[PDB]
Formats: structure tokens, C-alpha cells, sequence
């Protein structure tokens, strides 16, 4: 469980994310694909993009990163009261896209790296631990949901 001040730190840096959701999404996507290329194999629509600039230029990748970050922000603003928001994301990612919890750890790393690379002044050691606990909770809860749907990833 997170404290109230932990959630405040989480939402305080997310308000900075929401100034440019599309650019944060591009960066987190591209950091995901570069740090762990097997993850790009899950995107039939994006695994033809070969260089960084092709990813940056893809309107279709940009839109999708806004979609990703919008759903995550909605989860974070529920401060752990996210079953309603999390179940659809569990359904699709367990039974359709088939995303193991490691891929979720990979993107949590990407998120924390981009957050630090755009907002150091606002993402020091407490904010960074608070965001870390929030994403840990998301990964724990969504793993329990994966299991409920019969997916062991
Ligand atoms: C914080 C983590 C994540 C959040 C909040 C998130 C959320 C979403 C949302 C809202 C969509 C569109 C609707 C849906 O299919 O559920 C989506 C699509 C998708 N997501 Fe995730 N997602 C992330 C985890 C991942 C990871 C780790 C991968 C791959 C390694 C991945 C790739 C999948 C794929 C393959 C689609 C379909 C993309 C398409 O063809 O349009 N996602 N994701
Ligand atoms: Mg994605």
C-alpha cells in the first residue's frame, strides 16, 4: 500500500507528464523497444519501424502511446482503487496481446527512465520510490488478474 504523500508525489509528476502526453509516450515506447527489443516483436503494426526517427515520425505509434499513458494515468489517479480500470487491461493483455509480467517490468523501467530524463527536479529519490511502488502495485494486481483469466505469464 502507498501513503497519501507517496500518491501525491506520483500524481504531482503525472501532472507534468500530462503537459505533453504524446512526447512522453513516444519516449517511453522507444525506450522500451531499444532496451528490450523482444518487446517490439509483440507489435505487428510497429515492428517494421527500424530507426529512432521512424518511430518518432509514426503518427500511429504516437497515438498509441497517448492511449497507453491515458489508461495508466487513470489507474494512478485511482490511488490503488483501480479494479474497474485494471480488469479490461488484464483481459486484453493476458488473452490477446499475451504480455508477460516481465514486459510490464520492462515498461515500468522505461517509464521511470523517461520521468527521470524529463523531470529530475520533480522526480528525486522519494518521488522515484513512490512511482516505483505505484507501478509495483499495478504489476502485482494485474498479475493476480492474469491468473484469474488462466494466463500464467
Ligand atoms: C503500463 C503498461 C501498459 C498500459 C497501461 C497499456 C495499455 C494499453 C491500452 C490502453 C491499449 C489499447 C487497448 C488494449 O488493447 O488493451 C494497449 C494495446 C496494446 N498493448 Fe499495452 N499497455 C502496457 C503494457 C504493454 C507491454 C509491456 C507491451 C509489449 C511488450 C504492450 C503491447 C500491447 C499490444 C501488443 C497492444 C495492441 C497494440 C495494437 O496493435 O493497437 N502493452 N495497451
Ligand atoms: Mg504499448
Amino acid at each position: 500500500v502507498l501513503s497519501e504523500g507517496e500518491w501525491q508525489l506520483v500524481l504531482h509528476v503525472w501532472a507534468k507528464v500530462e503537459a505533453d502526453v504524446a512526447g512522453h509516450g513516444q519516449d517511453i515506447e522507444i525506450r522500451l523497444f531499444k532496451s528490450h527489443p523482444e518487446t517490439l516483436e509483440k507489435f505487428d503494426r510497429f515492428k517494421h519501424l527500424k530507426t529512432e526517427a521512424e518511430m518518432k515520425a509514426s503518427e500511429d505509434l504516437k497515438k498509441h502511446g497517448v492511449t497507453v499513458l491515458t489508461a495508466l494515468g487513470a489507474i494512478l489517479k485511482k490511488k490503488g482503487h483501480h479494479e474497474a480500470e485494471l480488469k479490461p487491461l488484464a483481459q486484453s493483455h493476458a488473452t490477446k496481446h499475451k504480455i508477460p509480467i516481465k514486459y510490464l517490468e520492462f515498461i515500468s523501467e522505461a517509464i521511470i527512465h523517461v520521468l527521470h530524463s524529463r523531470h529530475p527536479g520533480d522526480f528525486g529519490a522519494d518521488a522515484q520510490g513512490a512511482m516505483n511502488k505505484a507501478l509495483e502495485l499495478f504489476r502485482k494486481d494485474i498479475a493476480a488478474k492474469y491468473k484469474e483469466l488462466g494466463y500464467q505469464g
